[PDB]
């Protein structure tokens, strides 16, 4: 049987983020059916609190499990509210084709229905599958197998909470991965990207668009130390009139604009529609949303800040 | 007889060569006279993006006028795609008509190969002449759907089917007739507390984002810029960080409101009191509304009351 | 508190169909807290497996319960299979205002994380929740309150299974229900339809439309008993070139002919578009799936077998 | 000059109808002038049908078509119109036979060029531009409406009236914006060049029809398909391709006597059928289509028994295609 390490963050999967990882292990006792499994307490955090120090101690603690002879396959337990923020950063800094898999629940093990324990159960499958290898961080819940890439919480309360705007790659069912799409973007053995060569990550905040919007958040998050502003745009990533002046003040200045959108069900942000970016030095963030885009960002910027650049890297990963 | 249906043109790509004046917009559109005796009126020419609040006053206070005139049986707003969902949810707020209302987009300029526009446009004014419409609060018809105005929001982007709601489209319009499967349950136009003819000004609302080590400088630089309310658009439940709670306790102690509504679009709703101690800190919940739609309803409730309790109700019925 | 019963019939919510009510009820030691909750078992099958006797048993019971002051709400376990043909025609012939409320399982309840203790505590809190008087036939699965008139099973294996083109109407969360749609078509207390007076259902049955299709079916169909044939056409109902006249000779011979699809995730099937209706004399089914339309087609012709009578309802229902 | 060789095989479709199958080749391309930006275009008039009316013989006419000009040094995409209400049939099927990694295009279009708003000329000057694209080659047989690109494995005509009609359960592959292509999924069933079928070594197809699932459902329509030909019958369950007590008998019998039995299902958005789950199929000898919908599994089982009757094979098949 396979050698599966489960990390445990936190999170409502974890919730009495009550339960150590043993508590968890003990909860779904088929896992000795189909892995060898065995814990690590990472941390124990609701994930809308997760800081990027928690996100590089992640990192590089699943970089020396990849590493390890000992280990085949990789799950990290985790909050929902920011798992896909996390499944994207391990995506692109993660140098292995050794499965990764992040997994949360909606409700907690003592609620009725709890989904958790079907959850574990096929994220412990899918790490201990030879079709998981090369197909970059996995996000199995609702029976899927969802890319970490592009996979978001989307519905709230209902255990269908994780969609991507591309479709699930696959199903999980009675222990068994059945895939029907492959990746096509950028990611962990491919990546540019390496964990091993990251000892900080650089300052990344996000703005939101909408009527009557003024440049506010954007000059005061700059002004406390970002170093690149994801615009959550209304539409196309449009920015409106009023603020675009500022965003051009402030790309002078240094700081990188990045448009995205809070139009998150399909499409995605095209350069040079809804505004000039070759004459502004702007980025667009391709299909990304906000705070994946944010990860992206903050990531490349570990190697570059050539905004031309940086637009690859979005049009790439 | 056929209904007399105004078309209040604001701008949008609908507009763009927001270029085309509203009569060149009927012009191109030749069919509209089978189905309805137009008029048309520019009331502005915007990129919806960058509207204000003085231009969506602007807009509600002369859909009242044309509302209330014998001669309107239904109004049509051609507008941007990229606020629309904001000014639809707004005119659901403020109109107190059993006329319709009709507010209606496109995703491609009229010059463009396959162009969403006209059929749009057809659409709405057949809806807005149509008798089932009344009564129905605001409508937007684009894609052949009938959505509603409150909860309707531009959720794909490039596509003419841009116009998602997590409730489903309440109808469809095809070769001219309606066609209906449910009815709205929340408040709207003539049940409305609310009436654009007592309201000639609007509070700040400003809108913040919730991600992995975000920290409390939007929130207080919203406020120190004049924000009345905050519309806190968090992750998963409207969830908020450990290192922002104190800050927006802070900043409801100094009287402005805290709104938990969330980036987490597609369905569900955020619960009062489970993610946060919304009791203790006397903060309110958005309910299913998104940030964008939470700032519009936070900021026509506010004149009218500053209880966060009344605010939480308007939340859950509006 | 509501007095609720619940009426079992099988499925996989009762499987290991193997459990009696009563061990269902005891497995949802919950429901106390909000119903005074009573069970009987009408029959115990694999939805798949209904029969038109079976629909009949089952609403004349409901329609029993439904008339006693006794009984507040009414909840109906079923299998998945066939639940939304029996929500639908419940909401067809009950004339009541009292709650009725139809779930099931995707998940038995020894299955890890299942479903189907959570959906009957959710079913019975909606039929003892003053908000659904009035509001039809109910489903409760997924956290949702959908319209027994067009919810179908979409998706399988996950628990999401049931969606309506028209969308959930609300939400059943801790116990509460929320509202954000009502229904718009004809049902229960508005029907001009009423199980009391139903002894038996008119024979219906189905065939499919695809590449090379011939009209054996029909006829076969026909000459075992359909009084009518509902057309599962490719597209806006299309009909080959094939099949038309074969339908033309058994409209003429009396049988009803009414144009559904396969293409089940939004629109409808338009009168007169791809075949010319009235010249035909043939009904379109509007928005409904083939299986819908066949409970239709049965309900309307135990009251008429007048094709424009069959197309009104077609509008209305 | 650079531009790519594409070649339009017109078959007919709502997009070459007035307000079906009207317009000859010609006429569409003329009503795109922009495709000269883009392609070397030239045409042919397979046919001129609705394509609900499509024939077994219609598509190996239309797929040994495709195979020449794809083995046609001088073409390097081909693109092909039409009807909406069966392209997802006629998609999956080249996708099955044309052993070439050329890119080939099915598009169609729900309202006809007349229409206000029509949607035919952008979804065929899409479909020109992905044939013509060489990010399209090797990626499989695709469709190209609303701005998507659809593999024409699995996309189905899902949403009537509407120009959003045709989804796929995996999602879309990419999209088609201003002429360029954007690519977020690759596909993972074999196809084209590495399908073990070859349209040059078929002349016929055995027959497959389809019959449905639904309460008080009888075993008539299985047996009298069976009668009259069928070699497979396709049976549309409800559920995870379930089926009633009052058919299992018929079916068992069909098998017996010769006749494969494949279950699909009618719950279209999502999931699979799942082998001996409802019905014990290794027992039975029959095959689940696993997420393929009803006329979809007719076309693969179609293709697949020129090859084999052998129903552990089929199942192979129907998990690898
Ligand atoms: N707030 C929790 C929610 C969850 O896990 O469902 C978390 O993200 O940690
Ligand atoms: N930026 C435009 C987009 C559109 O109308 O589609 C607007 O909102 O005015
Ligand atoms: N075949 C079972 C499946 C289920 O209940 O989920 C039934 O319909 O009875
Ligand atoms: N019945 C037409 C429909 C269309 O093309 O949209 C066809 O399939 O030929």
């Amino acid at each position: 049987l396979a050698n599966v390490v489960i990390l445990a963050t936190g999170g409502t999967i974890a919730g009495a983020a009550k339960l150590g990882v043993d508590k968890l292990i003990a909860g779904v006792p088929e896992l000795a059916d189909i892995a060898n499994v065995r814990g690590e307490q990472v941390m124990q955090i609701a994930s809308e609190s997760i800081s990027n120090d928690d996100l590089l101690k992640l990192g590089k603690r699943v970089a020396e499990l990849a590493e390890s002879k000992d280990v085949d396959g990789i799950v990290i337990t985790h909050g929902t509210d920011t798992l896909e923020e996390t499944a994207f950063f391990l995506n692109l800094v993660e140098k292995t084709d050794k499965p990764i898999v992040v997994v949360g629940s909606m409700r907690p093990g003592t609620a009725m229905s709890a989904d958790g324990m079907l959850n574990l159960y096929n994220a412990v499958a899918v790490a201990s599958d030879k079709q998981s290898r090369g197909k970059g961080v996995l996000v199995t819940m609702n029976d899927e197998i969802q890319s970490g890439r592009d996979v978001s919480k989307a519905v709230n309360i209902k255990t269908e909470a994780f969609k991507s705007a591309w479709g699930p790659m696959g199903m999980v069912v009675e222990g068994k991965s059945y895939w029907f799409r492959l990746p096509a973007k950028r990611h962990t053995v491919n990546s540019e990207f390496d964990i091993k060569q990251i000892s900080s990550l650089p300052q990344v905040d996000i703005a939101y668009g909408y009527g009557n919007v003024t440049d506010t958040a954007y000059k005061a998050l700059a002004q406390n130390g970002a170093k690149a502003l994801i615009h959550a745009g209304t539409g196309n990533g449009s920015v409106s009139s009023r603020v675009v002046p500022a965003l051009q003040e402030l790309r002078k200045n240094g700081v990188q604009i990045i448009r995205s959108s809070h139009v998150n069900q399909g499409g995605f942000v095209l350069r040079n529609a809804e505004q000039p970016d070759d004459k502004n030095d702007w980025v667009v963030a391709h299909d990304l949303n906000p705070q994946k885009a944010r990860i992206l960002a903050m990531v490349a910027m570990t190697k570059t800040q050539d905004s031309k650049e940086l637009q690859r890297i979005f049009w790439e990963y």
